[PDB]
């Protein structure tokens, strides 16, 4: 099985992408292990970019390496189909698409037709990224397969259940999951990874549970995946998707800017008060060997 | 109390917006005795348009009426700033935003500075937005009170208690439901009314309701709102979103072009079978003249 | 339309009905202007009472009032059966029940058929008693219409669309809300009443509300309802069940013993804490005459 | 980790339990390697039993075998007590109970207070019963810690995380899931095991997914728990808890009488079509020589 993260979008100062601290970023997940990196997920605040900023975020990641899920989607079709033929350009592992999001009550013949027309244009292999509690709506293992045409899936749900089902109904189909909580249960399940925001700023971490749980070193995959719990929950203090960017900082050691608003960047007491909740995680990795320091 | 209509966003085969078919329907409603036009809200696909579209719409609305509200809320901050500061040139009743969507999990602290950043820059009265289903968020009258700048809210959601608590916790504040099926109940209980996406189409039934019931006629009102509640059924069977284009050509006469995928407009099948849905009901509406024939 | 009280039940020191204090309530709520009483229902812990105590229940308030709907529903259906037929020798409004609670996911096959065996043996009209976050289902207005024998319905949700659906699906149905927050609404929008677990304290208030919207008044039945709202959130602080206890002894005189375990009595600090968040509303209401002192 | 079966309650023609049949299939369960027997949960119906049934099923299945966790839950206090103390004289593996059912937005508190009072009389081990969905709340990994004296649990939920948090909040208790589509991964994960209403009919099947797990044959165990999973699917199109009664007589060859109406039987077409979906399955589970024909 594989780690891959769903990498973090740095904005600078004034609200663009700092394709730099981006480029940084992507070189230290690769050399620290990570399997493949997802531009434009939920992590990397997908929705809030313009088509021209995921197509820019693509750019700065395929700078450092060609293992790239591309994620593609939104509520402007045209838009979504010509980040998918322009794709052709770049020699990725594959591109992806959430459901699309905001409007209730969507018919799954619309949706199952969202899907396929990005799969007809695309010149790639096709992710499913499925996420019912963000986007309003679950494309199951059932709807997986009567679409036909995804290569694999990261289901970020808390049931998993739900996500064995992908593999039970779609054999050959790369099955992730999207919590870091479930790096250890993954691999010792049979399932084919998880794309964990975590691995943002604790890549050898998740890395290590990976491992161990391989090995199976469950008893020691599990001390460790407990540990890596409490850093994703002192993570949800403040907002995950804001307390990523100082995290990253915090256990990695270069900055990764600001989020973008209204992902609000923590101001200084938050932060602080988020790095007293897992500085003794620190002092116990890098006790470890698991950190360098 | 009053109608308003979110008024849909017609597209053309090459989605764009069709301004001139935006117009006449504008007219139309205004026509038909609607009250004011909410731009860019669901029902026009507001998630689905750029900011510069969101404007495009407000301009060519603004040709034909004053009497709107502009919906310019989005995952980027500084692209609703700037629409709400644009609003400026334009004398319209108010500004609107629904909350940041697709992200779950948002704090409180960060939905509130939200807003409040979009008061702080607003040219008009500012409006909120609610619709929880949608959003993934509620911002209940509570929080409306805490951020303390709304001169109204669309309360788009089944539970008039949530709806009415805006109105006990903020007296000044105008208070709207987003459903078509409470038209008669809003006008009866003491609320401002209703910002209907079935108005799009029979703008003479939704204010013939509002009527009735000011009127004290309730039992005439609900009959007239069952036989509305009865459309807006049949409009869920295909998708709510792509059948009201369907419902306003057939009622009204002038087609509204397309909706944006993935809104898919009905197919001729599709169509065919909403319009026997339906033309019971027209025959109903004609027998009680409400609509001519 | 009607104010019906879901009346408490108030256990004795060794955990059996009180049958002496019982009385006293029943008859202060039908001398305050209470329409019918409403036994063995959520608010006076009908799943907590065995079929034995259902009927002890029924017999006391039986010796005050023949204006009771008599709750009779549990989850072994000879025992509802029972005491539907022993229910011929009281000349009383009604029987109830509540859909089969606690196992998820029961068809709507089994749903139907529990309702209809009620009905084949039921001497007096049928009650549904539709409370979905408490059984775990919704009986909606299509499947009361499909079963056929109800002469009325008691909706506790929240969604006055939902309550609504019963009368238009099923005009000759009595409809009533479970809210004490929709006593100003329901009378002003054609529906035929409340069945108000706040009415057990605030008779007065309740009734008064609903003359204040019979009258047209609605302004003013809004305040006294928006007063009301306050008590109900303070009441659900602790606990709603456990502090309509103490709320009927602070506002009307006399106390009802204690509730059954699980359902705990508030202690002495809950109290004085409950006590501090109306003893104002207290005051407000004695200075409009609405009570006495 | 263990199989334990949340045992059927055999009901016989005239709704009393049927002792004799009870004894037959706990034997069978017993002899075919189940580890314990959880008696009066969900399966057994036990929501639907009184305190006198509930010590019939024990007194029963205690004939056949001391390897028993005694479910003594309800919503009266007095009663649970009274069956918690009852146990003394039956040398068992634990009590269990539920939170308390049906009542919404019970606090904290109480729930805390009801399973401590248990505790506090309790002559055996204390098992925690967390069933979300059925009893309307969540005794989570910290409430279970806050709580304190419990010394395993039964999840019930799809949400493996909640499960994994059991763990990681209190290391030394027993953790279990109460689901047959997680034995597998369970297993591989270095839980302690599940509670398995499919092992009533199937308990070859989920001893040998179990086995296969732990000889971490994951593939192996995945395929047979993925034909599992099936038969668990077929249960549910007329209802899991009835359907569990055909398909022990199907594939154990005894029968276990009726369920309790409301929980209702299934008929005759219901259960041809049944064992039709299950026909295939069984016939794959012979040739692989997991079943005798
Ligand atoms: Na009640």
């Amino acid at each position: 099985p594989e780690i891959i993260t769903p990498i973090i979008t740095p904005f600078t100062k004034d609200n663009r992408i700092d394709k730099e601290k981006l480029k940084i970023h992507a070189e230290n997940l690769i050399r620290k292990g990570i399997d493949k990196l997802f531009v434009n997920g939920t992590t990397g605040l997908g929705p809030s970019l313009s088509p021209e900023e995921k197509l820019e975020n693509l750019k700065a990641v395929y700078d450092v390496t060609n293992k790239i899920i591309f994620q593609v989607g939104g509520l402007n079709l045209d838009d979504a189909i010509r980040l998918a033929k322009l794709s052709k350009d770049f020699d990725i592992v594959g591109i992806a698409s959430y459901a699309p999001y905001y409007y209730p009550r969507m018919s799954e013949k619309h949706l199952v037709k969202y899907f396929k027309t990005l799969c007809e244009v695309s010149p790639h292999p096709v992710y499913l990224y499925n996420y019912p509690t963000a986007t309003g709506k679950d494309i199951d293992a059932k709807v997986a397969k009567e679409i036909g045409c995804f290569t694999g899936v990261k289901d970020t749900i808390e049931n998993i259940i739900h996500t064995l089902d992908y593999k039970r109904l779609n054999p050959n189909m790369l099955v992730y999951s999207g919590s870091d909580m479930l790096i250890a249960t993954v691999a010792s399940t049979g399932l084919d990874g998880n794309v964990a925001a975590g691995s943002n700023y604790l890549p050898e971490v998740t890395v290590t549970i990976k491992k161990l749980a391989m090995e199976r070193k469950i008893d020691e995959a599990l001390k460790l995946q407990f540990l890596h719990d409490e850093v994703i929950e002192a993570s949800r203090i403040f907002g995950s998707l804001s307390s990523n960017y100082v995290l990253t900082k915090y256990f990695q050691g270069y900055d990764l800017g600001y989020p973008r608003p209204p992902i609000f960047p923590l101001d200084d007491e938050e932060e602080r008060q988020l790095i007293k909740k897992v500085e003794g995680i620190r002092a116990k990795l890098v006790e470890l060997k698991i950190l360098k320091e």
